[PDB]
C-alpha cells in the first residue's frame, strides 16, 4: 500500500479536527461553490489563498506543478467536484489524503505518528496542532520545530475561538497543554 | 441540491451491484493500478476501453469534452486517484456520481426512478439493468427502449456469470425476470 493506509469516515472524526481545518484552512468551507470569492478578494488585502476543495484538488495531480494555468485546471475541478459530491463527503476526502508531515498522510496517519492515538481520540489541543500543518508540514513540524509547531498551534486555536466553534475557557486550557 | 441527493457508502451496497458494475465496465478492476494495460490491449483486437477509475475521472471535469489530450489528462489523474485512496472508495465514488439516465445519479438515486426501492433492496436482476446503462444511458433507457435495455441486461448476466460473480441456477432465473 502506497500510502492509502488509515482511511476514516467523516462521521468517525471529532467536531474539532474538522472545525480545526476549517476555521484555519477555509473559514467559510460549509457556504461557498468550490472557490471563495470573499475569501480571495479579503486575501488580497493582507495570507489567503484556496479553499478545502482547491486544495484536495490541488493533489489530484500526479505532478506538483504550481503555474496559473494549474491553479485554474484546480479551480475548475474544484468547482465541477462540488457540483458532484456534497460538503461532508468532500471534507472526508480532504482530510484522509492532506499530507501532515512525517509520511503522514491524513488525520488517522498522522493521530498516531504525532500521538500515538486514534483521531477520534484526539484532544481539542491535539487537533489544533493537525490543522496547523498542511500550510507547510516541514516547517511547522513539531518533530523538530516544536517552537513554530507551538504557536502555530495555538494561532489554529486562536482561530477556533473567533468562529465560535470553542469557548474561552476552553481555549485557555488548550493553548495552554 | 445539484443532483448531489442520495449517496450511499459503499458498505450498505449489494455484492451484486458493485460485481454487475464491475463484469461489465471493468472487469478486472480490483487489481490495476488506473488503467489496464491488458484491457486496452484485448481490447484492440475486438469494445474495450477504460477502466472504472478513468470513468470516475472523466466525470470530474467541468467540461464534456473527448479530444485525445483529455483522455491523458484523465488516466493521468485515474492513476493518481488510485495512489490516492483504494478501491472500496473509488468504487464508492464512482457508483454514486454515474449518470444512469433519466436525471439518475448514483445506483440510490436509479433504484428509485427504475424500480421505487433503495439500491440495498434491489435483486440480481434489478442489478444488472443499473450495469447495462454507463454505456450509454439513452440508448438503453428502458423506460423508452425495454428492448434494447432487456438484453443489455441479460448480457451483463451473461458477464456476471463468466466471472463466476453469480451461479448458472443464479443465471437463468435472472435472465427470465
Amino acid at each position: 500500500g502506497i500510502q492509502k493506509r488509515f482511511y476514516v469516515s467523516i462521521d468517525k472524526i471529532p467536531e474539532h479536527v474538522i472545525n480545526a481545518f476549517v476555521a484555519t484552512e477555509d473559514r467559510n468551507f460549509w457556504h461557498h461553490f468550490g472557490i471563495d470569492p470573499v475569501a480571495i478578494v479579503r486575501a488580497a488585502i493582507v495570507q489567503g489563498g484556496s479553499t478545502i476543495t482547491q486544495q484536495l484538488a490541488k493533489n489530484l495531480f500526479l505532478t506538483r506543478e504550481r503555474t496559473l494555468e494549474r491553479k485554474i485546471k484546480e479551480a475548475l475541478l474544484a468547482i465541477k467536484i462540488e457540483r458532484t459530491f456534497d460538503k461532508k463527503k468532500i471534507m472526508e476526502l480532504y482530510l484522509n489524503q492532506i499530507y501532515l508531515g512525517s509520511g503522514a498522510y491524513g488525520v488517522e496517519a498522522a493521530a498516531q505518528v504525532y500521538f500515538g492515538k486514534h483521531v477520534w481520540e484526539l484532544s481539542l489541543d491535539e487537533a489544533a496542532l493537525l490543522a496547523a500543518l498542511p500550510k507547510a508540514p516541514a516547517k511547522y513540524n513539531p518533530f523538530y520545530h516544536p517552537e513554530r509547531a507551538l504557536q502555530r498551534r495555538n494561532l489554529v486555536l486562536k482561530r477556533m475561538l473567533e468562529e465560535g466553534y470553542i469557548t474561552p475557557e476552553q481555549y485557555e486550557e488548550a493553548v495552554n497543554k
